[PDB]
DNA sequence: GAATCAGGTGTC
């Protein structure tokens, strides 16, 4: 009832969702929904099985104004997940051809450049944001494939740069990329400052961002 | 789909 109820009130309403806060490689990706027809089963995203994520994407690209946002994993390193976060969504809200005067977001301490309100296990409230993290996650999940066929020793269309066992193999055995978040604690302890100058004179990552990471390498760890 | 192992970081 939470998307109908904000609607009366406030006009052209959305939902807005991530994924990708907790993997140690990518962007993290973000949607923001506007949708009036009804779509059954939506139910959440993390709640689904993969098939049925793929199920209910396919109608909410029939029935809703999408807008997708992404924050590289260079903007990760320099500002924060919170704040990469952030930014995707603010992205993803620029991208909807619809203006939402309103917006709801999963989660919770999120100020986006749209007034709107945050809600706990959002996904899980409102079917707006339940549309959204589908989206978030099955576009996300299609750039990690993506990124496996660039890097084909590393299982990125399974794993989605999580950080499970195989992930970690993977890493200790072929060795840190600049797609990884350098900040993230398990990769960051897997650096030298030898592979990150050479990120750097190659131009693979930035200066401000060899910057930082170094200096984390140097605190590392007390 | 739900339990229950694993393992990332931000706000306060
Ligand atoms: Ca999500
Ligand atoms: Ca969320
Ligand atoms: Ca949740
Ligand atoms: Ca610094
Ligand atoms: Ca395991």
């Amino acid at each position: 009832g939470i998307d109908e109820l904000y609607k009366k009130e406030f006009g052209i309403v959305a939902g807005v969702d991530e994924a990708g806060r907790g993997c140690l490689a990518g962007p993290v990706v973000a949607a923001a929904v506007v949708l009036e027809k009804e779509i059954e089963g939506i139910n959440d995203s993390k709640q689904l099985s993969p098939a049925k994520r793929e199920r209910l994407l396919d109608e909410i690209m029939e029935k809703a104004a999408v807008g997708i946002g992404i924050a590289s994993p260079e903007e990760i390193d320099l500002y924060n997940i919170f704040n990469a976060t952030k930014l995707a969504m603010n992205r993803a809200l620029e991208n909807l051809s619809v203006k939402p005067s309103f917006v709801l977001v999963d989660g919770k301490g999120i100020e986006l450049s749209v007034p709107g309100t945050c809600l706990v296990k959002g996904d899980q409230k409102s079917k707006l944001i339940g549309a959204a993290s589908i989206v978030a996650k099955v576009f996300r999940d299609r750039l990690m494939s993506e990124f496996h066929r660039m890097y084909p020793q590393f299982s990125f269309h399974k794993h989605k740069g999580y950080a499970t066992k195989e992930h970690l193999n993977e890493i200790r055995k072929n060795g840190v990329l600049p797609i990884h978040r350098l900040s993230f604690e398990p990769v960051l302890e897997l650096l030298t400052d030898d592979l990150l100058r050479e990120f750097f004179e190659k131009g693979l990552i930035s200066e401000n961002r060899f910057e930082r990471i170094l200096n984390l390498l140097g605190a590392r760890k007390s």
